[PDB]
């Protein structure tokens, strides 16, 4: 008795899309199987997101697995909302009510702001991506005006990669005479590599605004001077994620691009834990026995049964490569750790960790 | 030979609407007019901005005009871009390049940089409306990292209509008592009104950021204490715009909803404007004899003809009620002149003007 399901991929996005599959082997069962439609598209595109959603939509999809982006997300928060279509995704979260919207990414702002009080800054700059979210953006300012804090707040989003060069004069001639070194960055890599490069230079202390510090070869020189400090979802230390990656460490990199390591992004590892979360979903609605196509149709015709499908995804209480999963009535990530890293010589360590109730433990 | 357009406009845009039926009967001729098929819809949402787009693109429209809001623009942006559908607009002016949206709004972020750069502030609040957009925020925190300004960024966006009263609490403390009297209003008409309340003295300087200064009653009370500074767009004084409203003035408010005044929201000027831009491109295309239907169509189907309407449209030259209008070759206004007012006893007044090329120059 086959589930189909859509799946919405970046194009690219290959360790994620090994993972996903990697998943579906990990949580599939003999009778019951997830079947995935995949479309791989430019997400940053709301006519082709548009398009995709709406071609899942006709085919009877009973979810949809996938990513959005900055221009794309009012697009599926919207048909989602109308059409009752459950969508179960890795990226950015949203601080909206967004009915029938699975945000597997934790939130992240509470845990920045701790982490500025507890480095005690009241002056820094916040480089950010105007090609990524803006609720953190928002959330510090706000709290700067409430903490008394300095921000310098410049969107390093929209570069030419052209007057890039002459941009970053013009960005670092405020910055490095304002003698400011202490830095947040939150914005795509790719834009770190971008910034950092353009710094080298040891009295600099950068915050990395994201779930994934050492993810890939981000901490590319460890040698370097310079205290950097972020974030980890994953941790692999614990049992869970250790033994996840006793297999993932022996695929075959031609079958699972961006396998055959020891270690996994977090949005890959994001994308795995969806799996289980959907999987966990439609076996709970079959314990329960609740039995379970014109996108432009008007008047509206919602899918009925999409409400029941969207109360068991977020139902779902389990542990995975992010630690506990549980979501609240927005869809909205509850009741989750994040690890607090630091730099050191010999590469990256956990100096404590961050919670809702308790805000900030130093080990 | 009747050319068939689309009009998107919001629920409630009455004198828009009356401005656009003012514009059609004004610059249609004997022989050619425009046949718009109009759509009232709400355009925060994505899905039904789809919708509309879609039918549209069905029947065969030559352009469209309409509105946007911060969450249906990238929608429109793509399904534009895909199609090669041209959609002329009031609505917010967007920095991205985006082929075949041309955007009657000036761009009023340069004007209000220099504005605060002639009052010589360096200290100041900046109220926005997280209900509205964001260009203005950045360009206003990116200045104040060049020009070391000291700005209190407060998003006044989502206010509960409830907790209002124990929000501005927590707003005026931070400003009040960091003695912080200049203050720059950048929201919603309605919530000027509610945060002015709220003050009431005399040694604030509020500077309004919206291209219609004296629209509405906006200044309903004149003889209130504290310098008001704003921008106009549409100039009573000028020769084009005293013979519009001598019409104006004299319309069947039944017939014409928000008529029958002496004042036009500038929303509604650009709207009788982007009409005369419209027939100047038809117009145009017939002297240069140039001869001129599934949205999810797979693969998509752009219109053949579309880029020469896109190009015709991009190429108008004429004055309207929003002064001297002109585009570059992404659809943004060029060469305008925004009007800058001053509060005073007796009402508002024009100090000086700004352009791209020469910023500000005093009267």
């Amino acid at each position: 008795n086959s589930i189909q399901i859509g799946g919405l991929f970046p194009r690219g996005a290959d360790q994620e899309y090994s993972a996903f599959r990697v998943g579906m082997v990990q949580f599939s069962t003999s009778e019951f199987r997830l079947t995935p439609h995949i479309d791989n598209l430019e997400v940053a595109n709301s006519f082709a997101v548009t398009n995709a959603f709406c071609s899942q939509f006709s085919r009877g999809v009973y979810a949809i697995f996938g990513f959005y982006d900055k221009k794309s997300v009012n697009t599926i928060t919207s048909f989602c909302g109308t059409l009752h279509v459950s969508f179960i995704t890795p990226s950015f979260p949203t601080d909206g009510t967004h009915p029938f919207v699975i945000q597997m990414r934790p939130d992240l702002k509470g845990a920045l702001l701790s982490l500025i009080e507890y480095y005690q800054w009241d002056k820094f700059a916040y480089l950010y991506d105007s090609d990524r979210g803006l609720s953190t953006l928002q959330a510090v300012l706000d709290s700067a005006a409430e903490k008394k804090w300095q921000v310098t707040a410049i969107n390093v989003g929209n570069i030419n990669n052209d007057k890039k060069d002459e941009m970053y004069r013009s960005l670092f001639q405020d910055l490095e005479l304002k003698k400011e070194r202490r830095v947040i960055l939150d914005c795509e890599r790719d834009k770190v590599n971008d910034i950092v490069d353009q710094v080298i230079v040891k009295g600099y202390h950068y915050i990395i605004a994201n779930l994934g510090f050492t993810d890939g070869d981000l901490l590319k020189i460890q040698f370097g001077g310079a205290n950097v400090s972020g974030f980890q979802i994953v941790d692999y230390d614990d049992s869970l994620v250790s033994k996840f990656i006793e297999r993932w460490s022996t695929l075959e990199e031609k079958e699972y691009p961006g396998a055959h390591t020891t270690t996994i992004k977090y949005t890959s590892a994001l994308t795995y834990d969806a799996v289980q979360v959907m999987t966990e979903a439609f076996r709970n609605l079959r314990k329960q026995r609740i039995e379970i196509g014109d996108c432009l149709a008007n008047p509206a015709v919602p899918w009925g049964q999409g409400v029941e499908i969207e109360r068991a995804l977020k139902q779902v209480q389990v542990e995975g490569l992010s630690g506990n999963i549980k979501f609240d009535q927005n869809g909205k990530r509850i009741n989750y750790t994040i690890n607090i890293m630091e730099l050191k010589t010999n590469g990256p360590r956990k100096i404590g960790y961050w919670s809702e109730v308790d805000k900030m433990v130093v080990t």
